[PDB]
């Protein structure tokens, strides 16, 4: 025609899209009509409301019909507009959702400015299928209404994990009934680094953790938005609040054993003892966990960071060692998380952890996630004897890490260090490591970014370190390989930018580097 629709703005970019921009399209100025007896229907309500479309749910001659088929899978998802309807054809629940989130990015001005979709047909289905992002409660902690806030964004990239890192040395946040002292007093440390001078602690304590409700509602929010929440509980190392709660789990006979909740960042030296004692603390522990996360394929179990040194000072530690014909402090870690996987397939769950968990032997089943960039031998070598991976490079995908210039240099928007790591960095990303057989790339589950939360203390700050780059993760974990550009990304990533100001997101400018909302309170309170 004359007049022709704007092309979608969809971010991840679909695997295949024809779009007529010069054929009449569909009219959205009087809303969407939709079929009130399909369970669908209530979540293509809120997803067109987040993006300013009015529904009504109908009886008969709906807007939009939902068909099956069993084809697409999972996720998988084609989408058909044409004036007369809006066809969305998927073979589960998040399939459909995906179809969702595509259509509202595709919504277009008509001649008179008016919202409208045009003529298309897509037809979508995700290159990996672990899409992440972990969220760190642990250094500091965020409510459940800001993770939901998290979540709905989550869906909108097409997001489909959440790794909560509910565990660590600053914090217990994982409610555990038959072990109150957990939250109750690993919940809770003393003080926390000034902000703006690590090296010092501010004398306030910082204290929290989620309720059993809670967990439950988290996980139920986010199923209900195609993710699947998977709990991280650290071990045998990031273990001093657990420790703190419970001294016995740890190696009480070493010089100087003083547990606490810590108060500074870094890695800290207290490790679970290797002893009867605590792997029926862990089995109970994870059974508990099983109950709060009925439905997740994975329990994390940490593994990164654990020193080795309390091990060797402990003559208990080594008489295990002994009893168990360990040559050394390595092969005792194996040995622990070998012990530990068994609690976790034994309640028809896999193992994942940390890539140190190939220290003294990577267990044949174990799920391997790769974060040590400078060890690339490492992922290598889990492919090679069969094992699943996922990718969490910090070479690229550590989103604690500093952006590119334009920050306010206040001490409110300080960061760990000074890497640069921009949203273009991310989007070059390639997870599959170079030269793995053809035969293994489904051995590489997908990618995902970790929000560590040392210097990250509400959702502004956490807003400003993971928009842009999630966009550019969530098109390098969907999008095939082949389609990735960095100038058309950018153009769609300009045309994210209205929805991302509606709900006030503090997004990164892409044009200058500031804050998109350069007076949001960054604060510790809650």
């Amino acid at each position: 025609h004359h007049h022709h629709h704007m092309a979608p703005h969809t971010i991840p970019l679909p695997a295949a899209m024809r779009v007529q921009t010069g054929e009449s399209g569909f009219s959205l100025k009087n809303g969407v009509r939709l079929p009130e007896k399909n369970p669908l229907s209530r979540q293509a309500e809120r997803i067109f409301r987040d993006n300013g479309i009015n529904t009504a749910l109908v009886k008969n001659n709906a807007d939009i019909i939902f068909t099956e088929d069993a084809s697409l899978g999972r996720e998988g998802y084609r989408l058909a507009v044409t004036p007369d309807s809006i066809s969305i054809a998927s073979g589960s629940v998040n399939g459909t959702l995906y179809a969702l989130q595509s259509l509202v990015q595709s919504i277009a001005a008509d001649k008179n400015g008016a919202p409208a979709l045009p003529r298309m047909d897509v037809k979508d289905q995700p290159r990996f299928s672990w899409r992440g992002l972990m969220v760190d409660s642990c250094r500091h902690m965020m409510p459940v209404r800001d993770i939901k806030k998290v979540l709905d964004l989550m869906e909108r990239y097409k997001f489909n994990t959440l790794h909560w890192h509910l565990t660590d040395d600053q914090g217990w946040r994982l409610p555990i009934a038959k072990y109150p002292r957990l939250t109750t007093v690993g919940g809770a440390r003393a003080q926390s680094p000034v902000i703006g001078n690590r090296n010092k602690g501010d004398g306030i304590p910082y204290s929290g953790h989620y309720t059993a409700d809670e967990i439950r509602d988290v996980v139920r929010y986010a199923r209900d938005r195609g993710i699947t929440v998977i709990p991280e509980v650290e071990m045998p190392g990031h273990a001093s609040a657990a420790i703190a709660a419970y001294p016995e789990l740890g190696n009480t006979d070493i010089p100087g054993y003083e547990p606490r909740v810590q108060e500074t960042w870094g890695v800290h030296s207290y490790t679970f003892s290797p002893t009867e004692k605590t792997f029926r603390f862990l089995e109970d522990v994870i059974d508990e966990i099983c109950a709060l996360f009925p439905d997740s394929p994975y329990i994390h179990i940490g593994g990164d960071e654990a020193p080795k040194n309390q091990w060797k000072q402990s003559p208990t530690a080594q008489r295990v060692m002994k009893d168990n014909g360990l040559a050394n402090e390595h092969e005792l870690q194996s040995y622990f998380i070998r012990r530990v996987e068994k609690m976790i397939n034994n309640r028809g769950k896999r193992l994942i952890g940390w890539d140190e968990i190939q220290e003294g032997g990577l267990s044949p089943t174990a799920t391997m996630m790769v974060w040590r960039s400078q060890m690339p031998h490492i992922a290598a070598q889990a492919l090679a004897q069969g094992n699943d991976i996922v990718m969490t490079p910090n070479s690229h995908l550590y989103f604690d890490y500093d952006q590119g210039p334009g920050k306010p240099a206040a001490p409110e928007y300080e960061t760990i260090n000074n890497n640069q790591l921009t949203w273009q960095h991310v989007y070059g990303l390639e997870p599959v490591p170079q030269g793995t057989p053809r035969e293994r790339e489904k051995q590489v589950l997908g990618c995902q970014a970790n929000i560590w939360t040392e210097y990250i203390p509400n959702l502004p700050k956490w807003e400003y370190h993971v928009f842009p780059r999630a966009l550019a993760l969530a098109e390098v974990a969907w999008t095939p390989q082949e389609l990735k550009n960095e100038k058309d990304f950018r153009k769609r990533l300009d045309r994210q930018l209205p929805f991302l100001d509606a709900r006030g997101v503090n997004y990164k400018r892409p044009d200058n580097g500031a804050p998109a909302q350069p007076k949001a309170v960054i604060t510790r309170e809650r």
